[PDB]
């Protein structure tokens, strides 16, 4: 039996969709309606607010932080906004953030006009172990947009701190990664081979976790699940007819749990639970475990902290779930000599 103790780092937030660890016990994170808040033992303090498209699905999403925070204090934000006629779009911008008096300043856009709507945002962002931000994107509601590669919808984007495509991206001057995506919500790398994994909502069911490789094809909307075809690459594991809604992913490292070293953390939705999946050698899918179902309601982001216990934060405020007191929060949960 997995033994852990799980306090409250945390609570009445609204839709904590993203959270960032500072180290001792203070974090930032995202709220969908458009804030970015520092969390401390301390208390609660508002780093910025954001004029977003506060509707459905869309508003503020991701979270990162340069790698080289916070020598270089950078700090990269995926949100929603209503463009020229009304429609969702999404764009991702980066500030400085302030060391003393924390404030966010010279906040500029870095990428415009990805398509969005009232669902399939995408909007998870993340820094590989090449150093660069990847972004996820949803088909914005118009599936055929995930196979076109002129369109941002649909994609896993890959750009520099700057937002520039690298040259050696897979496609001409394009932010172009991977493609065929629905509503990916959910990316880290494997801490030892740096395999780098996605996870997707699919229709109703067949959500999905994908290994993502440079310029790979994921299928959406010709394909979904375990396809069987050349054209496009294959989850690892596809759901079938049950729903996870799975977003937010982490491979647990770290001191707090070797047991878990390696595993794959995804935080669920609808599914209401924390999946956990242990990848063999060659990422071969060992075992799946599910905990905590419907105890917590819907969970959205899963992040390990500096010591390596697992942060999770919940998401009952966002519309479609049923609150509990103090919701929403983040939760931490640490080794039972802890
Ligand atoms: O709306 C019906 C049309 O849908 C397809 O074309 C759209 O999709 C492509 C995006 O992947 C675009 O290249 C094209 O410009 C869009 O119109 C279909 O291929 C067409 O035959 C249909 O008329
Ligand atoms: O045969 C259906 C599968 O085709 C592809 O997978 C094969 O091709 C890849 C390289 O071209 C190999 O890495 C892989 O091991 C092969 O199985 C496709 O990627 C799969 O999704 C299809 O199920
Ligand atoms: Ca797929």
């Amino acid at each position: 039996e997995w033994k852990f103790k799980i306090s409250e780092v945390a609570s009445d937030l609204e839709v904590p969709w993203s959270i960032a660890p500072l180290g001792g016990g203070r974090y930032l994170v995202t709220e969908r309606p458009g804030r970015l808040v520092l969390i401390s033992p301390s208390g609660k303090k508002l780093v910025a607010s954001f004029d977003v498209a506060n509707v459905g699905e869309a508003g503020l999403l991701g979270l990162a932080l340069h790698p080289e925070f916070p020598k270089k204090s950078w700090v990269y934000l995926y949100a929603s906004y209503f463009a020229e006629g009304g429609h969702i779009r999404n764009r991702v911008i980066r500030g400085r953030l302030d060391g003393s008096t924390f404030k966010l300043k010279e906040v500029k856009t870095l990428i415009d006009g990805i398509p969005g709507a009232y669902i399939h945002n995408g909007g998870r962002i993340r820094f590989g172990p090449d150093g660069m931000l990847y972004i996820t994107t949803g088909d914005a509601a118009d599936p055929r947009l995930a196979q076109d590669l002129s369109s941002l919808a649909g994609k896993i984007l890959r750009v520099d701190e700057e937002g520039r495509p690298p040259a050696d991206n897979p496609f001409p001057n394009s932010p172009i990664w991977s493609y065929g995506h629905r509503n990916p919500q959910g990316i880290d790398w494997h801490r030892a081979s740096g395999v780098m994994v996605a996870t997707e909502h699919g229709p109703v069911g067949h959500d999905e976790v994908n290994i993502i490789l440079k310029g790979g094809n994921y299928g959406w909307p010709l394909a979904t699940g375990k396809a069987g075809r050349g054209e496009f690459v294959d989850p690892v594991i596809d759901t079938g007819s049950e729903t996870w809604a799975p977003s937010g992913a982490s491979f647990v490292h770290g001191d707090m749990f070797p047991g878990l070293r390696g595993w794959l953390l995804i935080a669920c939705l609808r599914g209401s639970m924390l999946a956990a999946v242990n990848f063999g050698d060659n990422m071969e899918v060992r075992k799946i475990s599910t905990f905590f179902k419907n105890v917590f309601g819907r969970l959205r982001d899963v992040v390990i902290d500096d010591d390596g216990g697992i942060l999770i934060s919940t998401s009952n405020r966002d519309g479609r779930g049923s609150l509990r007191a103090g919701d929403d929060k983040i939760l931490k949960i640490v080794s039972e000599q802890h």
